[PDB]
């Protein structure tokens, strides 16, 4: 089998909905390391502590903030996709990868509730293949047909990754996170059952793990 194809985007593609936080969190007190050299923002942060991303004209930290990873796609470099088990393809990361480090924006269509049930009707013929993740209140991305290398990333029982749900400019969107420290060759994973959407037509789990839960979805 040949990888699916799909229209690559460097951003999400709102169809329908905005998925709006709700607030532009701003202006943390973090302070300024003294030299260039050092990021900033980094733990203490009162826009992190809350998934906010810092605002690059409020940031007490300027250009040292290192809280603004996904309004400035600060995107890993050495994703492979590759042939997997039986999963299909997979992602891995050619070098190693530190816990809590930001992996990947997850880019899709962003569509209403509804939407995704037409698209699931009229196109997908009633199964997505978890080529979707929950985003908020009834908003799903979609990533059947427009998204990145992120959408062939494989469930895990013991993920590796997760997703996380960031405001961003008040704009709800989601980024893979690294769980555990990786070495080089390792393939990324997470949880779709935490992440993913409803799709009630379950598949069996091949991730292979001791205490895997046989099923997914
Ligand atoms: C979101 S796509 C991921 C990429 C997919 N493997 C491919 O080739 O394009 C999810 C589909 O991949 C496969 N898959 C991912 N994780 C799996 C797992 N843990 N066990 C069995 N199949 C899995 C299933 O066919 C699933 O519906
Ligand atoms: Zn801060
Ligand atoms: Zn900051
Ligand atoms: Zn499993």
């Amino acid at each position: 089998a040949m990888a699916g194809s799909y229209k690559k985007i460097r951003s999400n593609v709102y169809v329908d909905v905005k998925p709006l936080s709700g607030y532009e969190a701003t202006t943390c007190n973090c302070k300024k390391p003294d030299d260039d050299t050092r990021k900033g923002c980094v733990d203490d942060c009162l826009n992190r502590m809350i998934f906010a991303e810092c605002s690059p004209n409020t940031c007490p930290c300027g250009e040292q903030c290192c809280n603004q990873r996904i309004q400035r796609h600060e995107w890993v470099q050495c994703l492979e996709r590759f042939r997997a088990e039986e999963k299909g393809w997979g992602i891995r990361t050619k070098e190693p990868l530190k816990a809590g480090q930001f992996i990947i924006e997850y880019l899709g269509e962003v569509v209403s509730e509804q939407e995704f049930r037409n698209r699931m009707i009229e196109q997908y013929h009633n199964h997505s293949d978890f080529y979707c993740l929950n985003l908020d209140s009834g908003m799903v991305i979609d990533s059947y047909r427009m998204g990145n290398e992120a959408r062939f990333i494989n469930h895990s029982c013991d993920p590796n990754c997760e997703m996380q749900k960031w405001s961003v400019n008040g704009v709800y969107r989601i980024g893979l996170y690294a769980l555990k420290d990786m070495p080089a060759g390792t393939e990324l994973t997470y949880d779709y059952n935490f992440h993913s959407f409803n799709v009630e037509k379950q598949q069996l789990c091949k991730c292979g793990f001791e205490k895997c839960r046989g099923i997914i979805g």
